[PDB]
């Protein structure tokens, strides 16, 4: 998985 951005 992961996320990260940056939003
Ligand atoms: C985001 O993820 C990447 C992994 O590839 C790290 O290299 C990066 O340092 C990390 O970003 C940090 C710094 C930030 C953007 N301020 C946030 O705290 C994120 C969660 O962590
Ligand atoms: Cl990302």
């Amino acid at each position: 998985x992961x996320n990260x951005x940056y939003x």
